[PDB]
RNA sequence: GGGCGGCCUUCGGGCUAGACGGUGGGAGAGGCUUCGGCUGGUCCACCCGUGACGCUC
């Protein structure tokens, strides 16, 4: 994933070398929340791994909450640069 | 929605010591498995990134 993860970081960074901004963080949660749902499909018995998903979904909503009520400009772009 | 909540400010702002992320690691009993594998937590380093984004009902 130092390939895939890093791809999205290059994609959602705010500057050459950014890896922690609210954007990159959301981009990663996003990417992570998708690769797990796709998983849960195959292994729908896994109720345990489901938990994790519940969290990342919340963790992401909270970061977004922060951004929305912090810099909408940056917000609106990030949400229409993915979905919601 | 409720309660609580970092540092400095001449209140306009400024921070990184929390939190999250990135990078590199630790764990003899996490879950599902079409057993050929997917997937959730968890602890530690840095002192790279954001910058209080936290905590609690």
């Amino acid at each position: 994933c130092k390939e895939e993860k890093q791809k999205v970081i290059q994609e959602f960074a705010r500057f050459p070398g950014d890896t922690g901004s609210t954007e990159v963080q959301v981009a990663l949660l996003t990417l992570r929340i998708n690769r797990l749902s796709e998983h849960l499909k195959v292994h729908k018995k896994d109720h345990h791994s489901h938990r994790g998903l519940l969290m990342m979904v919340g963790q992401r909503r909270r970061l977004l909450r922060y951004l929305q009520r912090e810099d909408p400009e940056r917000y609106r772009a990030l949400i229409e640069k993915l979905g919601i």
